[PDB]
């Protein structure tokens, strides 16, 4: 199979992601080079739907040169009835690796921290407060974390939906420290292998755990203090007693040794 964006010929290889309007392809252009096509079918999108996706798109585009840690952006074609972006290939999302490695190397985790804060970061000096952060929202790319979207354009039926990284704010109802306990949880999860109220199955009494500050999150005893101080800082329900990402990156965890 073959497609055509802004000029250029690429063949597709496999079918990445889907969704309700939205297919992502695995592909390859003339010189061989491998690469994502997100293809997005415009024809029941309504006026606000559009303007979603044109202001994502931008926003992809201008971050492009800020940091690395946010996903390439190579060329688009934008029609009334189509989008197709050309983007940097990963290897796999961050959920997926997560949820088939059993333990995880605490060099890596210090490593796709780092990544994580770099990405949420440079969107912050933007003005932008993702306001969903998952871990399926990161790719792997070269043993590097890469920030995939920012929550600003539509989101749509094929992780998604989930509660587990919802800050207790959002819950009440959002300021940066919003991302701070979504990333906080991404941690937790790579720390224990559960996110701080997996264990709670029903969602009422869930959400009722997050807001509640007599439910105490436990922070079991591990080798690295400087981690278990960042779980502790990040994961503060009160937002104005939470650490920011400038002091996350000045922290013990992300600078010594
Ligand atoms: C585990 O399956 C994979 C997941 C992600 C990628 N790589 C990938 C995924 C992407 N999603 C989007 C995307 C951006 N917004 N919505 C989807 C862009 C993109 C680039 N590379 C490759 C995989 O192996 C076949």
């Amino acid at each position: 199979q073959s497609m055509s964006v802004k000029g250029r010929i690429y063949s597709i290889l496999k079918q990445i992601g889907s969704g309700g309007s939205s297919k992502v392809f695995q592909v390859l252009n003339e010189k061989k080079q491998i690469y994502a096509i997100k293809y997005v079918n415009l024809e029941e999108a309504d006026n606000q739907t559009l303007d979603s996706y044109r202001n994502e798109i931008a926003y992809l585009n201008k971050l492009q040169q800020h940091s690395d840690k946010i996903i390439r952006l190579y060329d688009y074609e934008i029609t009334d009835q189509y989008i197709y972006m050309v983007m940097e290939c990963g290897n796999i999302d961050l959920n997926s690796w997560l949820k088939k490695k059993k333990s995880i190397d605490p060099w890596e985790r210090k490593s796709y921290w780092k990544n994580m804060l770099e990405a949420v970061h440079t969107i912050h000096q933007h003005g932008i407060v993702h306001s969903d952060l998952k871990p399926a929202n990161f790719l792997i790319v070269d043993g590097m974390l890469k920030l995939i979207d920012f929550g600003i354009a539509n989101q749509m039926q094929p992780q998604v939906g989930t509660v587990n990284y919802m800050p207790p704010e959002a819950i009440k109802d959002i300021s940066p420290k919003s991302d701070v306990w979504s990333l906080g949880c991404i941690l937790y999860y790579m720390t224990y292998g559960k996110t701080p109220f997996q264990q709670i199955i029903n969602q009422i009494s869930k959400l009722h755990a997050i807001i509640d500050p007599n439910h105490e999150i436990e922070f079991p005893d591990i080798p690295e203090k400087d981690l278990q101080d960042v779980l502790k800082c990040c994961l503060k329900r009160d937002p104005k007693q939470r650490i920011s990402i400038p002091e996350l990156l000045a922290h013990p965890y992300v600078q010594i040794q």
